This record gives structure tokens, C-alpha cells and sequence, in this order.
């Protein structure tokens, strides 16, 4: 079964980052969307979960991603891995990871648990990691005896902004739940105005690659518990810091296949982790472009750094998921761009590659969240623009720049550029009144191969994760239970750029 979009990207990355290749990416056969039966687009975790439906009476899917997270925990015979952005888990999410831990170890298990977090420099975190190991202790019960618990805290760079970002659960190395949801009450659960996520969850090999990416960014947190401005560490029951967990468990055996489903993981390590690959012989033709009015003022990792490419194969590795697309391209992300500054507003590289597709006439859609939603640095479905126009004539200068005139661009812009902001039902906002948020970290390509993880298309020089699949039948059930939906609903929002009919 053949996979040109995964052998164009495993191009990308080896170029790249060669030193990287099975700890922050690797390719793997084998794995197993993980759908329970009777579902078989189950593996596919949406939240809210109600298309359709203004009123969101039923949170249904927020229902089945805490039962599945609860199960693959309660499924663990040794290792749990969690990650995400700050707060630690709470709520509902908490919940899951409780209930869990009790039924393994009421199985008989000893399950080791990694749970880390990233914190950016201005945030105060209310709960830090030894009060959160307690909040787990207390609710644990006689459980807590038997568990091995790591929790950590940790900022690789104050002026670089770059922390995890990455959202995974990890069981066992065999079982993967990751995406663009934050294990966080308040964004999911408790409002009448929740936003728009989606996740999935496989078995496999790549789920050992996720351990293995959770194990290099806890290599570099338990050397970096040295200093505290970087690293607030805690353990339990007297128990050392474990950066090798996820290896301790694979062995040396290769993991096991579960299914058939060929999946790319890759991640990035942000800034201040790794400087470079010391390995690679990467050396690429950076963009002189400049943006209309924006000068990032830190030094423009995303657009003018060599060796942060080199760290962070994830980058190129959605830009060369773009460029594989021969037919159409759908991107659904809470943004394009990044507020500027601190951020470069955009992917230079990346608005390239789409320029190319839409000159090409590949079609192009673009679905991020309303420009009415205005939140803080980190509220989750905010958007950084004022206007979708924001990225139709970036699209536009870029495409000038290179099909020469302004014409031939207008008829690839207005041809195959479809560009909106999110809806999920036929109400512009929900019938709270507030509007709806997106949060996706999503690409689609040809209906064969697409991402779902933690990584923004916008610039963000955070560690994150996710993986790449390349299925028709999987992007099958994507296009039917996501994308047309989504844009069945959003194209209600749609725009219609500057000199266009
Ligand atoms: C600031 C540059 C990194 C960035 O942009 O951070 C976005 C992230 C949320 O990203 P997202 O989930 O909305 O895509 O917020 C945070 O990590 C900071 C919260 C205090």
C-alpha cells in the first residue's frame, strides 16, 4: 500500500533533523486507529461533539474523551505519560487520571507516571507540582502507595517563550491519545461556550515513539531540575526523577503491530533544550520576505533560524504535508498567524507553500477561528487577527511575489481559495450569545494523509507533538465526521477577498 504523502514528509525530515529520528520523529508501520467496536470512527475524538446543534444540550464528545482516557489509564500495567500546557489536569480530566491509576492498581500494578507541564514565564501556576502530587495523593487513597508519581513544571527559555506545549497521554507505550485539547476545566467543561477541539487516539509502534518524545523532554527537565527558575519538580514515596521511562518499558524488543496504519510522529523541542542536530546537513534557502507591518523584534526562530529547524522537524514537517497535497488541502486551526509582537505574524515558508498550491490550482481551505473571539495570551479559541483579510492578502502578496502580476494571482486566489472563520451549526454564535471558538491543530491533503496534534500552523516556538497519518480510509471517516461538517457550517462565515467576484 503505497504513501507518497508519508515519503515526501520522511524526505523532509531526514534532511533535517537525521539526529532526531526516533526520539522526536520516526516513522512507524503497524499501529491501529483506536476505535471501539461498534464505532469505527471512534478513534476520532471531537469536542463538544454537537454539529448542528446551537444549544450543545449533550456534550456527547467530551464524554467519550474522558471514557477513553479513563480506560487507557485503567488499562495500564506500567507506565502512564501525560503532558500538556499548563495547569495540571483538573476536573473531569483529573477524574480520568484518578479513576484510572485506583483500577490499575486495584488490577495489581505498579504503574510509574510521568505528568509534566509547560508554563510560560508570566503565568503564575495556583497549583504548582508538589501541591498537585498531594491533590493526587489525597484522592489516590491507599492507590497512592503503589504509584510512582513524576510531576514537573518546566520553561526552557523566558526570552525565547518556548515551554511545552505538547498534549499527550502515553500508556504503557503502546496506547496514544494526543491533540489540541488542554486537560483543563473551564475551556471544556464548565461553560454554555466551549470550544471547538478534536484529538484521536491510536495503538501501535508510534505510540512508543510519543514515550520516546515525552522521554527527551524529560531527560532535559530532570538534569534541569538544577535550576528552579527553569524546573519545579516533585515526586512521591521517595522516588527519582525517571527521564527514561518510556525506554525502561520498551526494551529491546521493537514494538509490536497492532493494526496497519502507517503514522509519522513528530515533534519539536522549542527553544533552549537542543541547540542544534549536531548531525544534519541541513542547509535551505531561508525567505528574504518582509511583512507589510510587522518586524518581529526577538530573533525570528520561525523564519530565520537554521538550527531551530534542525530541533523542530515538526515545522517542516506540516509545511512538506502541504506541499505533498496534488488535489486540495483543507487547514482547520484556531490561527494562521501570531500576534506581532513578540511572534513573527506569519510562516513565511509555509504562506509560500500555499501560494504555490493555490498558482497550481490545488484547492485550498482555510477554516480558523472568528476574529470576534478576543482572549489572553492563552485563552484557547482566541484569534490573533482583526479581519480574514488578514490572510487572504498575505496570500495574495506572496502569490504576486511569485507569479509576477496581480492578475494571474486574483484568478488563483479567488479559484481555489475557500476562507472562513468556524461555525459548527447554522447560529453565527452559540445561543449563549458569545461566539464559537476554534481550537484544531489540524491538516488534511488529497483525503490520504493528515494531522492531528498540538502543533499551531501559526508561528509558536513551544515543544509540541502529533502525528501524521495516511489512510483513504481514514481520511475517509475524517472528511465525513470533521471536515464536511465543518465546512457545511462555516461556509455560512465565509470570505470573499479583495478583488474577487
Ligand atoms: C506566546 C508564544 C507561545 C504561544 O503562542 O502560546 C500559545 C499557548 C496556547 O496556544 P493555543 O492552545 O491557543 O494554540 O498559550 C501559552 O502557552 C501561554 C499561556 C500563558
Amino acid at each position: 500500500p503505497p504513501t507518497p504523502h508519508l515519503d515526501a514528509i520522511e524526505r523532509s525530515l531526514r534532511d533535517t533533523s537525521p539526529g532526531l529520528e526516533g526520539s522526536v520523529w520516526q516513522r512507524t508501520d503497524g499501529n491501529r486507529l483506536d476505535a471501539p467496536d461498534g464505532d469505527p470512527a471512534g478513534w476520532l475524538l471531537q469536542t463538544p461533539g454537537c454539529w448542528g446543534d446551537a444549544g450543545c444540550k449533550d456534550r456527547a464528545g467530551t464524554r467519550r474523551l474522558l471514557d477513553k482516557m479513563t480506560r487507557n489509564i485503567a488499562d495500564a500495567r506500567h507506565t502512564v505519560d501525560i503532558s500538556s500546557l499548563a495547569p495540571f489536569p483538573n476536573g473531569g480530566f483529573e477524574d480520568a487520571v484518578v479513576d484510572g491509576l485506583k483500577a490499575s492498581v486495584a488490577a495489581g500494578h505498579s504503574p510509574r507516571v510521568r505528568i509534566l507541564v509547560g508554563a510560560a514565564p508570566i503565568y503564575h501556576l495556583n497549583v504548582v507540582p508538589s501541591r498537585y502530587r498531594d491533590e493526587l495523593i489525597g484522592k489516590l487513597g491507599a492507590a497512592a502507595g503503589k504509584v510512582t508519581l513524576n510531576v514537573a513544571s518546566m520553561t526552557t527559555s523566558k526570552t525565547s517563550l518556548s515551554w511545552n506545549h505538547s498534549k499527550l497521554l502515553v500508556v504503557d507505550g503502546k496506547t496514544a491519545i494526543t491533540g489540541g485539547i488542554n486537560t483543563n476545566k473551564d475551556d471544556y467543561l464548565d461553560t454554555a461556550h466551549p470550544v471547538s477541539d478534536v484529538d484521536m487516539a491510536l495503538s501501535g509502534p508510534a505510540a512508543r515513539s510519543a514515550g520516546k518524545y515525552l522521554d527527551t523532554l524529560w531527560d532535559w527537565t530532570c538534569r534541569n531540575a538544577s535550576d528552579p527558575a527553569k524546573v519545579w519538580l516533585a515526586t512521591s514515596n521517595g522516588a527519582s526523577c525517571m527521564p527514561s521511562m518510556e525506554q525502561d518499558e520498551a526494551g529491546s524488543a521493537p514494538a509490536e503491530p497492532t493494526g496497519d496504519v502507517p503514522v509519522i510522529a513528530v515533534g519539536g523541542l522549542g527553544v533552549g533544550i537542543k541547540e542544534s542536530d549536531p548531525s544534519s546537513g541541513y542547509h535551505p534557502d531561508l525567505p528574504t520576505a518582509p511583512d507589510t507591518k510587522c518586524t518581529v523584534g526577538l530573533h525570528d526562530n520561525t523564519n530565520a533560524d537554521r538550527d531551530y529547524d534542525t530541533v523542530n522537524p515538526e515545522e517542516n514537517a506540516l509545511r512538506s504535508l502541504i506541499a505533498s497535497a496534488r488535489s486540495h488541502v483543507e487547514i482547520s486551526q484556531q490561527d494562521l498567524n501570531a500576534t506581532c509582537p513578540p511572534l513573527p505574524r506569519y510562516d513565511i515558508r509555509t504562506y509560500d507553500t500555499l501560494a504555490g498550491k493555490l498558482a497550481a490550482g490545488v484547492k485550498v481551505r482555510i477554516v480558523v477561528s472568528d476574529p470576534a473571539n478576543r482572549g489572553a495570551v492563552g485563552s484557547g479559541g482566541r484569534s490573533q487577527i482583526k479581519s480574514l483579510d488578514e490572510i487572504s492578502d498575505t496570500l495574495r502578496t506572496r502569490l504576486v511575489a511569485l507569479t509576477g502580476d496581480n492578475e494571474k494571482a486574483s484568478r488563483a486566489l479567488c479559484g481555489n481559495l475557500q476562507l472562513a472563520s468556524f461555525r459548527s451549526s447554522d447560529a453565527a454564535k452559540w445561543a449563549d450569545g458569545k461566539p464559537y471558538a476554534l481550537h484544531h491543530k489540524l491538516v488534511s491533503v488529497d483525503d490520504s494523509a493528515f494531522y492531528i496534534g498540538s502543533k499551531n500552523l501559526y508561528p509558536a516556538w513551544l515543544q509540541d507533538f502529533g502525528y501524521i497519518v495516511e489512510s483513504p480510509a481514514a481520511a475517509q471517516q475524517l472528511k465525513t465526521e470533521l471536515l464536511d461538517p465543518e465546512w457545511k457550517y462555516s461556509q455560512q462565515a465565509a470570505a470573499t477577498p479583495a478583488g474577487c467576484p
